């Protein structure tokens, strides 16, 4: 499997030094490494994918790229910058422009431009992309290329079809066959070549990163004839880039096979050469350093290490929403651009809920579409990648979107503890949060809070509230294990290990496959599956709300089990030892649950707002089009998309985040769960965040 890694490069001086290292790591005994010989980035890309290659740097731009239909690559280990004090996995975009003119960031037509390279971040994404309401551009079958080219009067554009855009190849400084050219040959290309470029005085503005003119120029006074455009129509010092930047971007980040890819040896290689190679490790290598006439070989210069990519992570979760989806709007009209900003897509955990949510889209309007995944964390990394806006989550879940960036909008108002009749001001009523309780048949009357331990229970689903926050939270009081699954002998709580006894009592869907997964084709998933799993003597407890048990029996629930329950068979564990009946939830529970709270992003949240309340206008609780049409709030008992028993979606009052809106103190509850274990999603966040 791996005993040599390949490493693809795009030059004849890329492949010396990729042929030093080779050598070097022999010298050392250390790990080995071959080269290949290509002549462009995707020429890499491709040959990565066919197993002819294992590994290559790309540019942001050029990672969006190898991550799509044929290669699917993604980032293993991405680059770091700054100082060994604060190093960064992240760097900035601007435009360096020359003491003198008195011109800013709006008034760049018929000037002369400087980048770096065309599908570039710093040189083309950002830059093309700050500037678009000034190019006056029509949309597709049109090149964006060509309303750059009508915009700027003449510039450098390396990667740049001559031929048919010869207004983007007229600076650049080439001879013959290498003028325009994506190769050290063409003397202004990358991020030197473009500050070159600017220095000669062929171009006004050059677009590339805040530390290229630090790393050209020696004195600090050859800097000082240099200023930066900002976003606010201001020109600024080089040093103050941090107040003044066309963007915030990932780094460079070598890539590989997602399937096949050999991540350990890549990670081992990188490793290891930063030990025995990296900031000054030894004279006779470097790895971040290149000969005189040559810039950024490999690596780039300058820089001071390596940072592995944790497993989850994607080309697109990489790049994040805001660079992800700007790349994604360079190839999209104005009017196809805006049109998506003001629709909103949900998520759907499984295809129950997919199918009930195509239903409300065709009667939308337009105004809500929708996207699909087989369990809840798969959805938020959608919402994060851009394909998804939003979705209604459990206040558990609400955790581990909050530390990914997204944050509340509506939250589930449930009928209030005997306030009032259906509420007219259910919007703006104050929401109680629910009471999470455990229950149990009344035959087995041994059966209490401190004897619950060693049985068999029924959970909701992993990181749930009342499913499992609460219950295994206080269990983790006491003992203060960190093995979850010991605690109960058998049990059926879905997202956990099948061949674990935390899934042992899990029945699947209706054929027998899908045991244990957390969406609804379990059929002991969900409240409504928890307290199914009780019924039919699979489990002992089982941790659900207070309403769950109401709301499945009397013949308030008609499906096959559940039609002959009664309220009277069932009783709830209480803390202190005592047990009461179901209608005692109030003074026999284990604690108060926070309500269930629609998430999105930051961007999303005033659309999201203004269409949520008008679709409940139409199909809510009380809704216009209810019974005859459609009702959000109603599946039968379900609970599929939001819950049966919700009044209406209402506002927050002012808790925005998810810090404020959980509590203080619950924050702190599912954090010392979480020191037991991370999912890959928290991971994957929490690199992000850095
Ligand atoms: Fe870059
Ligand atoms: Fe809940
Ligand atoms: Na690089």
């Amino acid at each position: 499997r791996r005993r040599s890694v390949q490493w693809c490069t795009v030059s004849q001086p890329e492949a010396t030094k990729c042929f030093q290292w080779q050598r070097n790591m022999r010298r050392v005994r250390g790990p080995p490494v071959s080269c290949i010989k290509r002549d462009s980035p995707i020429q890499c890309i491709q040959a990565i994918a066919e197993n002819r290659a294992d590994a290559v740097t790309l540019d942001g731009g050029f990672i969006y790229e190898a991550g799509l239909a044929p290669y699917k690559l993604r980032p293993v280990a991405a680059e770091v910058y700054g100082t060994e004090r604060q190093p960064r996995t992240h760097y900035y975009a601007v435009a360096v422009v020359k003491k003198g003119g008195s011109f800013q960031l709006n008034e760049l037509q018929g000037l002369k431009s400087c980048h770096t390279g065309l599908r570039r971040t710093a040189g083309w994404n950002v830059p093309i992309g700050t500037l678009r309401p000034f190019l006056n551009w029509t949309g597709p079958p049109e090149p964006i290329e060509a309303a750059v080219a009508r915009f700027f009067s003449a510039s450098c554009v390396p990667g740049a079809d001559k031929g048919q855009f010869p207004n983007l190849c007229r600076l650049c400084a080439g001879t013959g066959e290498n003028k325009c050219a994506f190769s050290s040959q063409e003397p202004y290309f990358s991020y030197s070549g473009a500050f070159k470029c600017l220095r000669d005085g062929a171009g006004d503005v050059a677009f590339i990163r805040e530390s290229t003119v630090f790393e050209d120029l020696s004195d600090e006074a050859e800097r000082d004839e240099y200023e930066l455009l900002c976003p606010d129509n201001t020109r600024k010092p080089v040093d103050k880039f941090k107040d003044c930047h066309l963007a915030r971007v990932p780094s460079h980040a070598v890539v590989a096979r997602s399937v096949n890819g050999k991540e350990d040896a890549i990670w081992n290689l990188l490793r290891q050469a930063q030990e025995k190679f990296g900031k000054d490790k030894s004279p006779k290598f470097q790895l971040f350093g290149s000969p005189s006439g040559q810039k950024d070989l490999l690596f780039k210069d300058s820089a001071i290490g390596f940072s592995r990519v944790p497993p989850r992570i994607d080309s697109g979760l990489y790049l994040g929403s805001g660079y992800f989806t700007a790349i994604q709007n360079l190839r999209k009209s104005e009017e196809e651009v805006a049109a998506r900003r003001a629709r909103v897509v949900w998520c759907a955990v499984g295809e129950q809920e997919l199918r009930k949510c195509n239903q409300w889209s065709g009667l939308s309007e337009g105004s809500v579409t929708c996207s699909s995944a087989s369990t809840t964390e798969d959805c938020i990394a959608l919402v994060l990648k851009g394909e998804a806006d939003a979705m209604s989550l459990d206040g558990g879940y609400v955790y581990t979107a909050g530390k990914c960036g997204l944050v509340p909008v509506l939250a589930e108002n449930y009928k209030s503890q005997q306030s009032s009749d259906p509420d007219p001001n259910c919007v703006d009523r104050p929401v109680e949060g629910y009471l999470a309780v455990a229950v149990v048949r009344r035959s087995d009357t041994s059966l209490t809070w401190n004897s619950v331990k060693g049985k068999k229970s029924c959970h909701t689903a992993v990181d749930r509230t009342a499913g499992w926050n609460i219950p295994m939270g206080l269990l983790f009081n006491q003992t203060g294990s960190c093995k979850f699954d010991e605690y109960f002998s058998q049990s059926c709580a879905p997202g956990s290990d099948p061949r674990s006894n935390l899934c042992a009592l899990c029945i699947g869907d209706e054929q027998g496959e899908n045991k244990c997964v957390p969406n609804s084709n379990e059929r002991y998933y969900g409240y409504t599956g928890a307290f199914r799993c009780l019924a039919e003597n699979a489990g002992d407890v089982a941790f659900v709300k207070d309403v769950t048990v109401l709301q499945n029996t009397d013949g308030n629930n008609n499906d096959a089990w559940a039609k002959d329950l009664k309220l009277a068979d069932f009783a709830l564990l209480c803390l202190d030892g005592k047990r009461k009946p179901v209608t005692e939830a109030r003074s026999c529970h284990l604690a108060m649950a926070p309500n269930h709270a629609v998430v999105s992003r930051m961007d999303k949240v005033e659309r999201l707002k203004q269409v949520l309340l008008h679709q409940q206008a139409k199909f809510g609780r009380n809704g216009s089009d209810c019974p005859d049409k459609f009702c959000l709030f109603q599946s039968e008992t379900k609970n599929l998309l939001f819950n049966d028993n919700t009044e209406c979606l209402a506002r927050l009052h002012g808790k925005t985040t998810y810090e404020k809106y959980l509590g203080p103190q619950y924050v702190a509850g599912i954090t010392n769960l979480k020191k037991c274990s991370t999912s890959p999603l928290l991971e994957a966040c929490e690199f992000l965040r850095k």
